[PDB]
């Protein structure tokens, strides 16, 4: 699948940064288009990937290069003033080119977490392509004052986009680490994860019609390395990643749509293992649809298998963020 990725705020730019990197690596040919947008100069001078020309600094006439902190109002507002910038660098992708949008954010924050919102808004204004969010949860260790942004950003985000895919820092933490140490193996399993997704086979219109019930959406995912052996192998990753750690950690019965995807070369994919998969997926889920198939990668020296799953609900995470939200504005 095609996408324009734009990271905002210093968490989304180094996801898109590295997800370029992922991208190229394997010449997977998902990010069609990377732009970065900030309001702090030295984060943007920081990414490695994404072209100069596509590294937009917003708010300068308000916080001059220096970032809103962890203020997401004063974030909004300078995305709402400087939309024009953005739209500036959008100018340049060849949009007719991409399948979807895709806004990459931290929202625990003040840049992302204020300005992805209204991003999504601005893209699904002015173009007809879907606009999907990748929105990513603090920890909760960071502070009060994280966990009470990322509320008020899910509930703006979640509305603004197609569908919300969401990763939670808190679920994926990394203790014996330094902060910077743990973003760096966590962005990792971000874009390993959500690249095997995006990178009979998969196509586009599979996962556009995935998310097409909106709400939010959460991955599973389960690799491992090299008939009835290429069936259970595959089966076996199956269940792995349905059973695993969610990037949003939640109960698997009740999402709306589910989409399996077997990564791996062609010689240990096979249709039986797939059609198995979506049946035990179904069992599994209660799911209204299951679509399944694979992406064969010639030379590959791993199987991934991942299981997206669209509209979850009754989501213990999601409903404190709401709780939070909901106290803050009594
Ligand atoms: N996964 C990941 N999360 C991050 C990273 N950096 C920051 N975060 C999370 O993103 C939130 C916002 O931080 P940041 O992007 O720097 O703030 P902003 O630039 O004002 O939008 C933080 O509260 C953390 O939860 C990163 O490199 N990777």
């Amino acid at each position: 699948m095609k996408l324009a990725m734009i990271g905002f705020g210093q968490a989304g730019g180094k996801v898109v940064d590295k997800f370029v990197e992922y991208d190229r690596e394997r010449n997977a040919g998902i990010v069609r288009a990377a732009v970065a947008v900030n309001s702090a100069k030295a984060d943007l001078l920081g990414l490695k990937n994404i072209p100069k020309d596509q590294r937009v600094l917003i708010g300068q006439s308000r916080v001059k290069g220096h970032g809103v902190g962890a203020d997401n109002e004063l974030g909004a507002e300078i995305a709402e003033e400087d939309i024009d910038e953005v739209q500036g660098a959008i100018d340049s992708i060849p949009v007719h080119e991409v399948d979807a949008f895709l806004v990459v954010s931290g929202l625990g924050g003040g840049t992302g977490s204020g300005g992805a919102p209204v991003l999504a808004k601005h893209l699904k204004r002015i173009y007809t392509e879907p606009v999907y969010g990748l929105g990513i949860l603090p920890g909760s260790d960071e502070g009060g004052i994280y966990t009470l942004n990322a509320a008020r950003s899910f509930q703006t985000f979640v509305r603004e986009v197609d569908n919300l895919l969401v990763f939670d820092n808190d679920a994926w933490r990394k203790t014996g680490e330094s902060v910077q140490g743990g973003y760096d193996e966590i962005n990792e399993e971000i874009v390993n994860r959500f690249g095997v997704l995006f990178g009979s086979v998969v196509d586009s219109s599979e996962i556009i019609n995935t998310l097409a019930g909106g709400g939010v959406s959460t991955v599973g995912y389960a690799s491992e390395g090299v008939t009835a052996h290429t069936t259970n192998r595959i089966t076996s990753l199956v269940r792995k990643a349905a059973l695993g750690r969610l990037t949003l950690p939640c109960e698997i019965e009740g999402a709306e749509r589910a989409l399996l995807v077997l990564a791996g070369p062609p010689e240990h994919l096979n249709r039986k293992g797939i059609e198995r998969g979506r049946k035990w997926i179904e069992e599994q889920t209660g799911s209204m649809e299951v679509r399944g198939g694979d992406y064969p990668i010639p030379g590959a020296e791993k199987v991934a298998g991942v299981i997206l799953l669209s509209g979850v609900t009754n989501v213990p995470r999601i409903k404190e963020l709401q709780q939070v939200a909901i106290e803050a504005q009594d």
